[PDB]
């Protein structure tokens, strides 16, 4: 049985909150992908608690088994409002379950794509909504940084929202990349990686800073793919040459500046998450920033 260490503390399968299987009802499928397989569920104490349920295939390898356990351990040890909570697990029944905080808004990438301003709904999103999401994720990233946990895959695809409408809170919802390393390839998130990451292969919280800058571009572009028209190798060469993305359409200069400082070639020239947060908050208070209209997609 493997042990997991976070914030100087060691835990194992024993420390996970096993919820009796009979207390868990699957309500509906939500979807599947690189994150695994997710359902809406209910937990009763006998008003039940609405949750998300990630499942482990019954037909699976033993590394698969150990992956699932590790994912459970990693999430259960995080304690932050901008990281999805783990309600508990159900590993003593088959198929195995991890019970997570339900995020009714789905993944951030799809939300931004779906909620683009249009002639029919020309004010579905405003700059302040984008800045609030950015702040939400920076806050989760600051927690990770101060706890010396390197995420390694900060991207819109790995972020979730509490709800579609006003008052949505964005949260880090996937830790698969971090789980894999705790245990180059075509699946590597190259377009989110700093130049030194392909090179001497050393990751720091400043490598997360780089990725956060790319996330920021994703947010302000309303969900576009980074480096449009470039392949992984092309991006890699472009980025290490000093090349950087243009601002997303209608991006205020102050917001773009946060991106460009996140993409400084030298790691020590890049802001930590406390500085990123300060800059986002300043942007949030500047009327010329927040009064800037997002583009209408025709
Ligand atoms: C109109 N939209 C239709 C889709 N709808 C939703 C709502 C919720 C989810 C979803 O799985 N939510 C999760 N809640 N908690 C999770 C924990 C964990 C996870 C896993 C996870 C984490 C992450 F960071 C990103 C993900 F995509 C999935 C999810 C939840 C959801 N999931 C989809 C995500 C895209 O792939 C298909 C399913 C969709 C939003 C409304």
């Amino acid at each position: 049985g493997p042990n997991y260490c976070f914030a100087g503390k060691t835990s194992s399968i024993s420390d996970l909150k096993e919820v009796p299987r009979k207390n868990i009802t699957l309500i509906r499928g939500l979807g599947h992908g690189a994150f695994g397989e997710v359902y809406e569920g209910q937990v009763s104490g006998m008003s039940p608690l609405q949750v998300a349920v990630k499942t482990l295939p019954e037909v699976c390898s033993e590394q698969d088994e150990l992956d699932f356990l590790m994912e459970a351990l990693i999430i259960s040890k995080f304690n932050h409002q901008n990281i999805v909570r783990c309600i508990g697990v159900s590993l003593q029944s088959l198929p195995r379950f991890i019970l997570l905080e339900l995020m009714a808004g789905g993944d951030l990438k799809s939300f931004l794509r779906e909620t683009r301003p249009r002639p029919s709904q020309p004010s579905s999103l405003a700059m302040l909504d984008l800045l609030h999401v950015a702040r939400d994720i920076a806050c989760g990233c600051q927690y990770l940084e101060e706890n010396h946990f390197i995420h390694r895959d900060i991207a819109a695809r790995n972020c979730l929202l509490t709800c579609p409408g006003p008052g949505r809170v964005a949260k880090i919802g996937d830790f698969g990349m971090a789980r894999d390393i705790y245990r180059g390839c075509a699946m590597l998130p190259v377009k989110w990686m700093p130049p030194e990451a392909f090179m001497e292969g050393i990751f720091t919280s400043k490598t997360d800073t780089w990725s956060f800058g790319v996330l920021l571009w994703e947010i302000f572009s309303l969900g576009y793919m980074p480096y449009p028209s470039k392949s992984n190798q092309e991006v890699l060469e472009f980025v290490t040459s000093g090349g950087r993305m243009d601002p997303p359409k209608n991006c205020p200069g102050p917001v773009y500046r946060i991106m460009t400082q996140c993409w400084q070639h030298q790691p020590e020239d890049r802001p930590n998450f406390a500085i990123i947060l300060e800059r986002i908050e300043y942007c949030t208070q500047d009327p010329d920033v927040i009064n800037t209209a997002l583009p209408i997609e025709y």
